[PDB]
């Protein structure tokens, strides 16, 4: 309820639910257009990337984002995980999955170390980098749950 | 020469960088298998068995001390793991700015399951943004992803 | 729900991981120094692969705080698979309490069958700078079935 | 149920059964063999050594030996009860009882002196090194139920 | 802990350990060997025939089934179930799953026609009999959970 | 005092001893059949002796109701020791019910070193006029088994 | 453990399964009924087939009471996919009280790519001799519907 | 169960066994005392052997709370036979109470069979500060037959 991977997969139903709607054609008029996107994964399929460095606190992270998915009427036999070494090599998987037909979203988790960096991290700023790019791309919803040691 | 031989590589960002190459490459070649049936959540996790993979190395020969125990940390990490000496493929650059242009060229042969990537970076005694480093993890970066193949980092600061 | 809440957990690192790999590495070793000599004309050196296919083990795991050890057993298991292993290659065995650790391991040794026995337990208190008469029985025991049988035995015990 | 003597006699019974399966021939494939030892003690022969030095404790140790054994379907019949003077004389009693083919297992019982001891006992490491060592030459299980005062 | 289902299932797990020590070598000598099978299912794989017709009942019985083997250290994943029209064919498909290799005991769940018949019954006696017939000829435990409405 | 008030029991006439007595008469009328044959001149009459010494047995026991059908077990161990045979060369397998004699029985018989089998165990309901599947299961197995095997197993169940 | 639980049951029976196999008959039948004629010289005879495969399907469920409502519609679905049909060409859709089926069938039933709409609902009381409106509405609707836009609607109420 | 229960117990310590001892050694003394005389020349000393074979004793216990006695008289009985004496030598006689006891005593002391006697038996409060006349009378009787008789008496009461 109050960690971040309880937050990330909230966002990937509503964003999954938003975009369901907008492909639909618009209203007859007589008013403002409002999109907004609901809070019910039935009949939804996810897939989650997560790294093995630092793992005392991603189990918690990925418990999160399972047990939301679930509560909030996901089926756990739609959710597919992916383990990977470490957080560089998150976006190659994450793109892996999200080009499978039979995914509407995707959930990245995953640790960084401390951040009272002098002015700048090389490999931070690639993981976001790449995330960002991809969804753009593909045009596919992808959650972003990482978080700072 | 057997002074060279005697010391001890295991645990070098070499070592590291291979292993993790070797989890990748087994990984993605489960994805790309048939689905599984269903009716449980279904888990996904690359083995350590590197028989029957290929593999590509891009060094660059800039402090030719450090490097030489890092390539040779990333071959044993092979061998030790299954691995033939026959499958691996070594390019060696003038310096870390074209480590990006060599791998992209090693990465588009079909023949080749990862690329490995290796180097040392230069410390100035005070902490500015460095324009060279910069370049070399994002020109990486973009290769993996557009390629669709994995390369691990294996670069260290002096 | 419980039933992937505890499997989607890792276990990568626990000292079972490690008691595994040692094992692996010491099986392959032995076959190699027992097995015929280099040509000559350089040093030579001799390494264990961490390749563990055609090996057999055997477990031993006391039951002492069974929600621990659970997880280190789980821990063995995966590391001898990820590496080649074949799960049906591998035999266990539970014993009630810590001072039966060496007494079970020493049978399991004696057989051609297996190639290395992994041995895994929780130990009491510990954290007292005084002299543990089963902690010493328990190590000295492993150390002398080693010897005596030449077949290795990797000792994976914590304290808590 | 919550003496040592208890404890020490239930880990003998599991012990003996564990090593009578052990012996069989291994299964024929498909699965991870798992050994383990059953709790029902019919048909097992059992041997007590006991300390008469303390005689206040060991009789309450002794006491719950007895009845664990009989209690889990032990036949009183099978019990040999062996008594020594004090505890340096221990593995020599017990040794003697553990070479007769028709012993199962043996639980030793007994008392040692407080254990607020500078550095080191030179009476009570023999006990435990003795018994360990004779358990692992003959290939019987011996427990040991000793308790510090 | 009521139902046929339940005790259909002990009886299952105590059979298949039976079988896994009687295979053993026999032991030295000096006294009477005793045989019994434990009731932990660790390790086990079980199989599960039942029929379909008058589903109100069978369906509490399999419920059973399924949970005592779980409750007893059974893992879920080792459970198969097969499910077949009426109870004239659980024999056939029985023989099926005991022919498979990976399988050490199967549990037959039926339910039957009211029992006040002039002197005897042309489709129950089948069902027994084949099951019985069966178990010989493979040499594998078949448990009969069946019942009479 | 309860141990004398068992033990003081007498076990001679249950239907487990005489259940013993056919065991040992018809593993003794084997060996004379299947030996050398007789020098004729007259009728050759062939009956087994009961004498129990170097017999092997084995006893399969159902558990159901075990008060009583441990005073059965009891009495056919008494019949065979009484005899001249050695307890040391008894098998005893116990199991669950009625229904799970046979398929054990055919383990124990298979065996090269047994030469009779004996099988205890107490019926359900059974004193009613209509056809019990159980109790002609148990009995069909246990007659076809004999014929298979070329072995003698004896029947000695009750009702109650 | 309760995933199997409910995953163990069968719905082969409840009103959810009827009323599927209405709908794959007389879905199949209107195909013969407007297609051509037969070679006559005798009487002719129409009747639907039982095979499920290339026909779309769409459910319209209420949700009170939604513990029983849910078990009908697995029934519907299991009928569907077990005579042949794909789940992919199943269309549900959720209303939230029995006086809003009506309404909801009739813009499914308009839609060119349906051929047989199902409706799944539970009545309020219903066992007292009295006229009810809601009851007699939500019935009056679906007949009304079926005959208008000549499309077959099947109606799979209970009471309780 | 509880007849190993007892049997088990330990009888090595109590006052039971130490009377017995002195009993022992003091019948060895008097023996040497009225023999033959040494040879001089050097200081005599005289200590009695604690071997207890052919030696007859009598004890006479008394039966107030009889749990405690009972286990009194069982480590004298032990003591003796422990050291050699035989249980056919040995003569017992029970008491209402303690104020029987030196009228018993003097009883068992004149015969000519007897070597030592031994007194058991547990006293009434006994914890205060104050006079008590049973007490006095029953040490007091001892006292005076034993010095009468020449015959030695040993004093094995406790306080309860």
């Amino acid at each position: 309820h109050g960690n971040k991977g309880w937050e990330a997969a909230l966002s990937a139903i509503e964003m999954a639910n938003l975009f369901k709607s907008l492909r639909g054609t618009g209203g007859s008029g007589s008013s403002m257009e409002i999109y907004e996107g609901k809070l019910t994964a039935e009949g939804l399929r996810f897939g989650i990337v997560a790294s093995r460095f630092n793992h005392a606190l991603v189990d918690r992270l990925v418990e999160g984002a399972i047990d939301s998915i679930v509560r909030h009427g996901g089926r756990e036999e739609d959710i597919t995980l992916v383990r990977v070494p470490g957080s560089w090599e998150i976006p190659v998987a994450a793109g892996e999955l999200a080009r499978k037909e039979d995914i509407d979203a995707v959930i990245a988790i995953g640790v960084l170390i401390r951040g009272c960096t002098p002015h700048f991290d090389y490999i931070a700023s690639e993981v976001s980098k790449g995330l960002a790019n991809l969804s753009l791309e593909l045009r596919k919803p992808i959650t972003f749950g990482v978080i700072t040691a």
